[PDB]
């Protein structure tokens, strides 16, 4: 249970990885909630939406799994991400320059293996004094 | 074993809820790594400097742990900290404003349970935003 959740945290970040988006929606659950920064829902429309846009401006990323850490029906990954920044990016246009962000990942998911809930926390400090 | 763990870690969150920062270094092993932003240490004092400086520009802070999850010799915690912004931290002077952040710990536990490895991820928008 844990064990299997975990790699299906694994299989969402190979997604990543191969620049493929429809390879980490393909584990949500139809009932799926994501909460934003301020603990508000953002549509599914919306989150894909927010991920198409991060490939298209990182389109060289790499996530490497720092820990990931599981329990009953939750995972939590803290990742980093690497990248250069080749498409305009929430409003800052391309720099081509090279880009590095870390973050916390929080899924909790159904008996059946589905992804029900997802957080996360982004410093996305460095990348703006960078930019 | 990692119910102990986990309860150490609420431990360290009840010490910060009644501003004891000596309650949350308490845990810590003599030879603790604590690693910055970009995976450098920091120095043990340097860190708590920054935690002294928090408590007196944040004297009404409260944490929520919105999520805990322990795993072997690992705690991650989802953190919600409310506050009034009433000193300067960082750099950054008061506005006496409600301030509002919610970050991840993570930490690494020696066998006898003292803090061995810590790391954060801390989105601190709400506090430079404007
Ligand atoms: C309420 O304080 C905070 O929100 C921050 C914070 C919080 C914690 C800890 C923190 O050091 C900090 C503090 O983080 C340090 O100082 C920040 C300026 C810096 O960006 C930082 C996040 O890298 C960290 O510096 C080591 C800041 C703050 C506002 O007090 C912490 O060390 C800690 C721990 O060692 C064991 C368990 C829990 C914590 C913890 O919650």
């Amino acid at each position: 249970s844990t064990t299997a959740n975990k790699e299906r945290c694994l299989e969402m970040v190979a997604a990543w990885n191969r620049w493929d988006v429809s390879g980490v929606v393909a584990h949500w659950a139809p009932d799926v909630v994501h909460y934003d920064d301020e603990d508000k829902p953002v549509s599914a429309e919306e989150v894909v939406r927010r991920m198409n846009s991060a490939v298209e401006a990182f389109p060289d990323l790499r996530l490497d799994v720092r820990s990931i850490v599981g329990e009953g029906d939750r995972v939590m990954l803290r990742i980093t991400c690497s990248a250069t920044h080749q498409g305009v990016f929430m409003g800052i246009a391309p720099t081509g320059r090279k880009v590095r962000w870390t973050y916390l990942e929080e899924l909790r998911f159904s008996e059946a293996g589905k992804v029900v809930e997802h957080w996360d926390v982004f410093n996305f400090s460095p990348l703006f004094r960078d930019l």
